[PDB]
This record gives C-alpha cells, sequence and structure tokens, in this order.
C-alpha cells in the first residue's frame, strides 16, 4: 500500500510539476471519444461502418506530443502509405493480368526484402516508422486487391476514412491547447545553463567540503545533443507560432549554442572526475587554495547562470563584456599558484600532491572554454 | 549517378562487413511470403479470408532482429492485447446491458486518458509499444463488439489468426539462422576494449605528433550503457543457447565489466580534452617527456587490448597479474617528472606550462582507474 502511494504520487508529482502530460492525455482521450461519438451517433447506418475502426485507430496511431512531431510523422507515414498505394495498385492491375498467385507471392517477397534494409540502414534509424507503414501497407493493399475485383473505390473510401480520422487528430492537436516543438527546444537550450552552473558549483564546492546531484547536472546537457538534433527536425514543421517571428527561424544555433555549451561541459566532466578519482589531493593542502578555487566557481557560475537568462528571455539587447570577473578570477588564480607551487612538486607521495595541480588547471581551462560560448551565442543573439 | 554509387556501396559495405542484415531481411521476406502463400494457395475459400490480412500484418508487426527482442516484445504486446480483451469483453457485455452509446463513449475516453499517462511516464519509456497496442486494442474490440452481437466467436477466430501469424513469425525467427541478443552483448562488451585501447593510444600519440578517429573511439564505449542495459532486458529471454551453459546466466556483469570500463574511459575523455583545450603545453616542452608519456600509452593499451581477448574468448583460465608493467610505467613516469619539474611551475606564460601537469596526472589516474576493472572482471571470470 505504501509503494502504491508513490505510484499515485509519481503521477501527481510529474503532473503538478509539468501540466503538459495531463493536457496531452486529455487531448488524445478527447480525439478518441469524438471519433467514437461520431461513429455511433452520426454514422449508425451499417450500410458502411466497418471501416469505422479506421477512423478511431488512426487517431490513436497518429497523435504525438508536439505539433512538429505529429505533423512530420503524419507526412512520412502518408508518403509511405501513398507510395505503397500507387506502386501496389500498379502491381495490382498487373497482378490480375495473366500464374498470378505466384507472381503476387514474389511481389511481396521482393517488397519485404528491399524495404527491410532501408529500414535497417544506420542512417535511416528514425525513419523506421515510415518503412514499417510502407512494408505493412503494400502487404494490406496487395492482399485485399488480389481478393477484390475493383479495389480503387474501396481504397478511396479507406483514404477518406483515414482522412476523417487524421483530420480530427491534427485539428484537436493543433487548435485545443497546442504543444509546440520549437519552445520545447528553447526551454531546453536554457535548461542546460541551469544544470551546468550547479555542476560547476557542485564540483568546485564538493572538492573542498570536508574537515549524485552533480552527476545528474552535467550529464543532462551532454546527453541532449542527440535530442536537440531531433527537436531541430520537428521544429521546422511549425508555423511562426508567436515570438518566433518569421519562417526559417534559426533552429540551428540552438543546437550550436547548446553545442558550444556541451563542449564547455567537457571540463566539468573531468572537473568532477578529479573528486571521484582514486588519487586526490589531501584535505590540508586543498584548503590553502580555498579562496581562489572558490572564487572561480562562484563567479564562473554567475555568468553561466545569466547566459541562460539571456536565452530564456532571448534578450535582443546584448551580452556586453560578460567575462571580466572570471578572467580576473582565473588570472589571479594562476598568480596564486605562482607563490605556493612547492605544494605541487618536489611514486604516490607526489602523485597525490600533484592532483591538486590537476584541478587548478582543469578549472582555468574551463575559463578558456567559456570564451567560445559567448561568441557562439553572440551570433545567435543578433541574427535570430 | 556518383552519389547513387555510394548508396549501393553503403548497402554493400554494411552488407559484406555484417552479414546479419541481409539474413534478417531474408527472414522477414520469407515469413511474409510464406504467410501470403499459405493464404492464397491453402486458404483460397472466401467462406473466411478477410481476416487474412491478420495473418500477414502480424508477421510484419512482430518480427524483430534478436530472438530476445521478438520474444519479449511479443509477450508484452500479447499481455496488452489480452488484457484489453478481457477488460473490453467485460465492458462489452456490460455495454450491451441497459444509454449504452454514451456509456460506450465514456468507456473509451476513460481508457484513452488512463493509458496515455502510463505511456508518458518517465519510467515506462520503452514499454510504450505495449501501451499503444493496449489503447489501440481496447478501441478495436469495443467498437467491433458494440457493432456485433456475439463477438466472442469472432474474437476467437482473430486470436487463432494472430496465432497463425505470430506462430510462423517466431518459428522462422528462431529456427532459420537465429540472431540472439546474448551474443549481441558479449560481442559488445568486448568491442569497447578495442575502441578504448586505440582511444588511449590515439590521445597519447596525438598529444605529441608535431614538430576524428579518437572521438569515435571512446564515445562508443560511453554511449553503450544505455544500450547494454537494454540488451540485458532482451538477454534474459533466450534459452541456454550454446556456450552460455545454464539458465540465469550473469548478464549483469557484462553491464558491470562494461561499467568499470566506461568508468575507466572517463579519463580518456579528459585525456583527449587536453589536446582539444584552448591551452596546451608547447611542442618543445612536450618532447622532453616523450618516452615515459609514450611508455604508459604503449603498455597501457596492450593490457586493455588483451582484457577484451579475455572476454571474447571468455577464458576460464585467468587474468593473472596483468598490471605490473603499467604500474612500473606509471611509477617511473612520476619519478621522471620529479627531476624535470621546473618545466611545470615557476597569467598565460604559466598556464600553458602547466598543462603538462595536467596530462601526466590525468594519465597516472587512468592507471589507477585500471585496477578497478580487473577486479570488476575477476568476479565475472570466475562465477560466469
Amino acid at each position: 500500500y505504501d509503494d502504491a502511494k508513490d505510484v499515485a504520487r509519481k503521477a501527481w508529482e510529474m503532473g503538478v510539476s509539468d501540466p503538459r502530460k495531463i493536457v496531452f492525455s486529455a487531448k488524445i482521450g478527447l480525439a478518441l471519444t469524438i471519433v467514437a461519438l461520431l461513429i455511433f451517433y452520426q454514422e449508425p447506418n451499417p450500410d458502411l461502418s466497418r471501416y469505422s475502426v479506421w477512423a478511431i485507430l488512426t487517431v490513436v496511431v497518429v497523435f504525438e506530443f508536439t505539433i512538429g512531431a505529429t505533423l512530420s510523422k503524419g507526412f512520412n507515414r502518408a508518403l509511405g502509405t501513398l507510395s505503397a498505394g500507387g506502386l501496389a495498385l500498379g502491381m495490382a492491375e498487373l497482378s490480375t493480368l495473366f500464374w498470378e498467385e505466384i507472381f503476387c507471392t514474389l511481389s511481396i517477397f521482393c517488397i519485404g526484402f528491399l524495404a527491410t534494409f532501408m529500414k535497417l540502414y544506420p542512417s535511416m534509424k528514425a525513419y523506421e516508422y515510415g518503412f514499417r507503414v510502407f512494408l505493412l501497407t503494400y502487404c494490406y493493399i496487395l492482399i485485399s486487391g488480389f481478393r477484390t475485383g475493383q479495389f480503387i473505390e474501396v481504397a478511396i473510401s479507406r483514404f477518406l476514412l483515414i482522412a476523417l480520422g487524421a483530420g480530427v487528430s491534427l485539428g484537436v492537436n493543433m487548435f485545443i491547447y497546442p504543444i509546440w516543438a520549437g519552445e520545447d527546444l528553447h526551454n531546453l537550450v536554457v535548461k542546460n545553463f541551469m544544470n551546468v552552473a550547479t555542476s560547476l558549483e557542485g564540483c568546485v564546492n564538493g572538492y573542498l567540503r570536508c574537515l549524485d546531484p552533480v552527476y545528474k547536472g552535467y550529464r543532462s546537457a551532454v546527453e541532449s545533443t542527440s535530442q536537440e538534433e531531433s527537436l531541430m527536425s520537428f521544429a521546422i514543421w511549425e508555423p511562426p507560432h508567436g515570438p518566433y517571428k518569421s519562417f526559417n527561424y534559426p533552429w540551428k544555433n540552438y543546437v550550436k549554442l547548446s553545442g558550444a555549451l556541451k563542449h564547455c561541459a567537457f571540463t566539468v566532466m573531468a572537473l568532477h572526475g578529479c573528486i571521484l578519482s582514486e588519487i586526490q589531493a589531501p584535505e590540508e593542502r586543498r584548503q590553502v587554495f580555498r579562496q581562489e578555487l572558490q572564487r572561480v566557481g562562484v563567479e564562473g557560475a554567475k555568468l553561466l547562470r545569466e547566459l541562460g537568462e539571456k536565452v530564456k528571455k532571448m534578450e535582443k539587447l546584448g551580452p556586453v563584456d560578460l567575462l571580466f570577473e572570471v578572467h580576473l578570477a582565473a588570472e589571479e588564480l594562476q598568480h596564486k599558484i605562482d607563490k605556493k607551487s612547492y605544494l605541487l612538486v618536489n611514486t604516490y607521495e607526489s602523485a597525490s600532491a600533484l592532483s591538486l595541480a590537476t584541478f587548478a588547471s582543469l578549472l582555468i581551462e574551463f575559463v578558456a572554454r567559456l570564451q567560445n560560448v559567448v561568441d557562439a551565442f553572440k551570433e545567435l543573439s543578433q541574427k535570430a
């Protein structure tokens, strides 16, 4: 019973935090019950209601979270289905022309074999639903057409059914509280700034706290380029929905600003590795560089926090001279290790000392990786 | 025409290199044409051939690359379909009992809404096909059952059709040249050793070559734990297929040995970052530590190469005292920087000079991360 409390809590916790799941499930439920209500109350005549399941099963099979996703995946499945339709109907008139059972058997071996590879090819890894709905539509059309004499009228009826289902699908998805895929990416390029500034602050302050929240911080930023590169495929399909003024919005720098950041979060990786490493500097020697090591972590996060606030607001005003206090912090960090360098050099009696030299110069590097981002965001600030 | 040559080459190159795609497409083609041949030549009577498309569309919808995947995903879809069947038939006898159009409309809004969340919950992210085939089977059964009087005989017929399709599906997938998901993971835990030993050798030898192949090396090992954790879900479903002697084979250390390796390939990340960093040691100063820096990279790869050859062979003989020459190499590397330490310490005139403190003590660390793996593989060598 206590475990079941969490399951209810899990739904509530993901619910109250993000009111985008409840609304999506409400939208799909509404679409399904509207199709069913239309079937039962407005089309009760059995003259032709069998195919009425096309109508409710197409709403279920083509309704997805983001307008871009629904629209592009509908386009790909429509190309697969219509290509199978044209090619299969050509093969169907042929396959009635005189040994047609054997010809129509080979005509499905060939399609299965050819479509399988282009499904399995490494490049076409996300265009897999298209190959499934093409291999699975060739087969259906071909069997039904070998069975029936004049298929094309029933094919016309099936298309208006899968246009009466998908019509309501797209309409309800786009008009009733839409969920775009453009601002699912503008709210993601600005999320990584927030969970990297803490990863920087976690790794600078976890190194010294003596006498994981960090591991979930920076691994989200790094593991998003495989995602933002998808949300860049979905983002091109939406209209200029609101602030995103014109068509051809540069959803190419949001994977470039998140590119220079994910490249700047490859020191915070090794910056964390120094605290997880089996060799690390002793407590008493870390706490001689306490100020400057904290000084970079303190100010270094403040900039990278408000670099996000320059994306969330997408402030068409400017990032003017951001890195002065991090440069000063890094410069006098190095000049601070110029005096107390004997704590870094003369087996293991010197392998542990010297890992304190490895953090100090994995943190100055992060200061240098931080000039690349501001330029990779200065292009995005102006032209976008 | 020249670009089209590559497309043919791409299929051939992925074909001749891996003869696992051609055989899979041949298997799916054979299944589809056998179902079609069975329909046309052995069941030509139209007394009942409409549902004969269940038979060919179920082979297409449930045939997958690995026996484990086909079998587990068939089990999940069967649970979804049979659960929708039992619950929907209960709702169907009720939904004929006396305002049943409105009750049967609400009975599909409720199912859509409830199933949407458990599809969208973060945990149930791979169990998404199950929720789609449950939401999409409740709907079909319920519409058809509201339409027809005594559905259960037609439901029995549909189940023997989707047992005459899936029967041939599983049979052809398992008997005609099977493709397991256990040895798709034993051949993957041993692949990461081969593309990390080169990443180590690339980053040690790319640092010095003056007077990307590495970036594809270690990023494959790190980006596989999200994959090997799936191949651990598929691996439990196969029988003891061959060498994997008994049931309950420990496919839990292959994600633990590949866990200690992916944890050892987090220095080779930062080891590479030092050559991509905007601050790096000068040429003339790198080539004073040329021998020992190469010495660790040379011998350090030789061990990690033959750690794989202790997995590919899965040699039930032993990894006896592997790390002696890497320990000596790391020990006298540190003792080599004990003499020539003035090249590491006394703004930027010393930020570049101390980048050698950070390669040499990002490479001694990799030697220490390498004791964890041999222990995390000594457990796997004995009990597996």
